[PDB]
RNA sequence: AAAUUGAAGAGUUUGAUCAUGGCUCAGAUUGAACGCUGGCGGCAGGCCUAACACAUGCAAGUCGAACGGUAACAGGAAGAAGCUUGCUUCUUUGCUGACGAGUGGCGGACGGGUGAGUAAUGUCUGGGAAACUGCCUGAUGGAGGGGGAUAACUACUGGAAACGGUAGCUAAUACCGCAUAACGUCGCAAGACCAAAGAGGGGGACCUUCGGGCCUCUUGCCAUCGGAUGUGCCCAGAUGGGAUUAGCUAGUAGGUGGGGUAACGGCUCACCUAGGCGACGAUCCCUAGCUGGUCUGAGAGGAUGACCAGCCACACUGGAACUGAGACACGGUCCAGACUCCUACGGGAGGCAGCAGUGGGGAAUAUUGCACAAUGGGCGCAAGCCUGAUGCAGCCAUGCCGCGUGUAUGAAGAAGGCCUUCGGGUUGUAAAGUACUUUCAGCGGGGAGGAAGGGAGUAAAGUUAAUACCUUUGCUCAUUGACGUUACCCGCAGAAGAAGCACCGGCUAACUCCGUGCCAGCAGCCGCGGUAAUACGGAGGGUGCAAGCGUUAAUCGGAAUUACUGGGCGUAAAGCGCACGCAGGCGGUUUGUUAAGUCAGAUGUGAAAUCCCCGGGCUCAACCUGGGAACUGCAUCUGAUACUGG
RNA sequence: AAGGCGGCCCCCUGGACGAAGACUGACGCUCAGGUGCGAAAGCGUGGGGAGCAAACAGGAUUAGAUACCCUGGUAGUCCAC
RNA sequence: GAGGGCGCUUACCACUUUGUGAUUCAUGACUGGGGUGAAGUCGUAACAAGGUAACCGUAGGGGAACCUGCGGUUGGAUCA
RNA sequence: CGCGGGGUGGAGCAGCCUGGUAGCUCGUCGGGCUCAUAACCCGAAGAUCGUCGGUUCAAAUCCGGCCCCCGCAACCA
């Protein structure tokens, strides 16, 4: 709720101040055509990526209860990250998305893996592993 | 003579029926809104919402006959000059007609606005006793002799402003002693004690210190007892709902005494008693100004409390008192709060629920108008001044009432439209044509009433020393209307500028065609719409209203559907599963008594307006108005004693 | 009084009705609130438990059959408070 | 001197503050049942003796209407 | 090398420690009921009882191997 000049009255107040709102008022226009912009600026939600955290290679499936599996990995550059996002593509195409929901080496399941140190992953709703695909994790 | 002498039902449950029972309609009414439409006038009505907030103007002044007075403007004047020698401009001085600022008096407690608060320091009805009461009024007397101040002003000074600080100085009907003092207050009495003010108009001998004395009348001042009006106080009844609120209460209820008020009073305080209220509804909770009356109803009722009038309460919110006869003050003061405006930043200012007007809210409610001419209020001896009271005007079809938007003639009855079995029917005497009228609107011309008074003179009476003055009453002269271009009357032009809205299936007055096809849509209730739809939408025709017509909202009616008048509970809604029983309601029969209920009569009161009846006035009507009747009620007294109660 | 009460015997006890006459002298009727009673099922503690039978199990029927029918069977049905 | 004013002081009391309760209005993730809809899915519980007479109270059970037990009612057809 | 429970007819079971012609369900094919179908009812088909050796009168059921299915167990990153 905006306006070039306006003050607010007594039954306006009560309204306003109660249910949760926003009063401003801009003495120049050009304030004004700068901050709607920017309240459309900030709309908008984009992820582009996006620079990548790790890259690794998927090696020598495993079967998993859980995830339905757990595909073993071999990290040829970066850190691998429990919470951060990751793409899965094969010869160059993407073959499915998602975000880690588990990262496991051996019995230790720790939550960040090197590169070139053997490592394990395994994501809920993907269901077909197949060697020589890559899978690129990258930070938001 | 008359003055409540008045009362309707329909649709819808079923295949059909009767009953039960709700829903719905015809009616009146409205401070209305919205949709379509819209010519004039008279009278009325107009923020129902946000007791929301308010810019600007205006809404409370007035008296020079209380007072010192001049600063404005107006004259006048010794004396300056305009001097062109009676015309004059300015320097002066309140000399006076007046009058800014000031003291003083009376009014700012009325008039006007609102309904927030209040189920009672309210209202209504009817009564009480302990009180005050300006202005106006009757009665009887005073009105003597003094004193110290102060605003204005002057000088110095602080502020942006608002508004101040010093010291001077002065008047009065400002203020205070002193005297006087009862048919006054206190007191059994003896006694004791309390007030005040002048100001004007005119004038005969008489005269001074030329101010006046003195003469006279008007007016104001003081006291006391009254009248009238206003107000305070007390009691009883009535005046909303809720028990899904049953207990409430320490100034509480009373007593004594002191204080207190204008006055009675736990009004207040001390002490004492332990009461007081409550199921006949206290306490608590919700809501609300009360009435006359308004709307509806045959009535009894139901609903309601704009406009008019009476009472109350409030004045931005909470609290407070000061002044005053009156206020705890609507345009006063003080404090606190909320909010707003001014500022030179240090400080200031204000309160539209007065009248217009603005923002806001809303479906919705008007012009920042004219005039004090009339009625009425404040001040004044008056003249007069003030009066958004009031009288008027503007806006809005908001309502009521009136009138117009023409009258008469006009036929095979045209054209066009519509229906039709293509014969004709209809629109329809409707139109055109023919004469004719001219309300209203337009335009010119004339012209009541609302005006009574007030002003100069005059004359007579009462006054008085007086023909003055004063006051009353007659006379003449010249005058006073905001509305206003008034009402109304005459003239001119031409039918000329003036008709829309809803409805037509039954209830319900009004029927056909085409389009659509369970769609689009209608619909107060039933219920319409799938190929003939009088129900949708258009058309033609028709019905009902008419400057309105419809829709929505709203109260009562019909609704005997909360049934007092005036209903029900076996099977339709409704007998507690049963009994005992407090309170309560009701109670057999006789006598006497009582006389509360009940009945009768008398008296007072029941405001006016409204309603109703018969009249009167605006061309009629709405509207205005005279008189009556009515206010079915309350209260006091006196009776009656059958019935109810004791 | 209603709920409800059934073999036989005793004990304690309430009400109803009739006959006759005496006594009291309107002591009456109704009853919001209040109090008491109130089938069956159900609840708590402890007893009791033949038959019946919610639940539950099994056998059948049926398209299904958490039922109706059959074989069993716990609470409960019985006693005291 | 008397008397007054100011200041101080005490009483009453508005705003205000703190603690804890009561009540009422609005609103709340989610959840319960209720009402209303042209047609949908599952069955067929009631109306006939409705194919196990129904209903009332109660208790237990079950997708659902319901079923079952106990007592009560007739507002049950047939009684041959 | 590593646990569980099973192998019977087309599919799934019962017959088991209680060793003497292997019966009970769904399907299969017929028959019956109906106007007809579903549903239901009467019925017949259908077997080295995994496969062997042991053991015995006769062993489905008796033991152990070969072997298979499922069970979780596991490919436990």
């Amino acid at each position: 709720l905006v306006g070039f000049n306006v003050r607010a009255d007594a039954s306006a107040r009560k309204v306003i101040e109660a249910e949760s709102l926003d009063l401003r008022y801009y003495s120049v226009i050009y304030n004004l055509i700068d901050e709607v912009k920017a309240a459309m600026s900030g709309m908008l939600s984009p992820e582009l990526k996006q620079q990548i955290i790790g890259l690794a290679e998927v090696r020598d499936v495993f079967k998993s209860p859980k995830f339905g599996a757990i595909a073993g990995c071999m990290v040829t550059e970066g850190v691998v990250k429990r919470h951060n996002p990751i793409r899965v593509l094969r010869d160059n195409v993407v073959i499915y998305e998602g975000e880690l929901e588990s990262l496991r080496r051996f019995k230790d399941d720790v939550n960040e893996v090197r590169n070139g140190m053997e490592c394990g992953i395994g994501v809920k709703n993907y269901n077909d592993v197949r060697t020589g695909d890559v899978i690129e994790v990258f930070e938001i």
